[PDB]
């Protein structure tokens, strides 16, 4: 478990340094970095957005996205490169549709468990 | 630490079908697809041989070695995509040697405990 908590926690380091970064992602004009290879494992629909240029290097692919925001998007995409999702009742909703249309199914998952933990305050 | 486990199984198979493989290596006449990001995270020596172009797309870099074996870089990247370095008796002191060459702190240490552990 070290050997892929370390690694992961490398390539967090190298989009956060602009390393190997071969996919921008622009959200409310904001600019994210991040690695083609990492994205296509980690979403259902990056899977289908980079799937035709799969074998092919050259320019960074960028997406640009409007159906979320960018403080929605840096929580999803700190989890793909942490596994970790802070979560509140001012953001899960948000994040929960994101992830929807990204179609992550593990992180609807933890959002789900998040809200029935939260609403269990009696 | 499922999201990890998952990641690296995903890393894995895409390097198996040449998905997004930026690096080529060439080892005992074979040949090994594997991605830059990754190993430049996982070895100090190709953290050196991929720093140059890091941020440079277009041609996989390829590298070639004759200083081990294909078996041998085969276990060490088999560890490097599953967390799993396949040890024995035969090969444990070639897999330490290619680490050392390839600075992998992790399995020269692996390989060490293998040797202590020998004995029990």
């Amino acid at each position: 478990s070290s050997h892929h908590i370390r690694l992961l926690q490398q390539l967090d380091e190298q989009r956060q340094k602009d390393l190997f970064c071969d996919c921008h992602i622009i959200v409310e004009g904001q600019m994210f970095k991040a690695h083609r290879n990492v994205l296509f494992a980690s979403s259902g629909y990056f899977k289908m957005l980079l799937s035709q240029s799969c074998r092919d290097m050259g320019e960074p692919i960028t997406a640009t996205f409007d159906v979320f925001s960018a403080d929605t998007f840096t929580a999803i995409l700190d989890f793909v490169y942490s596994g970790k999702l802070p979560l509140s009742g001012q953001n899960v909703i948000e994040v929960m549709s994101a992830a929807r249309y990204l179609q992550m199914t593990d992180v609807i998952g933890v959002c789900k468990m998040f809200i029935k933990s939260s609403l269990d305050i009696n």
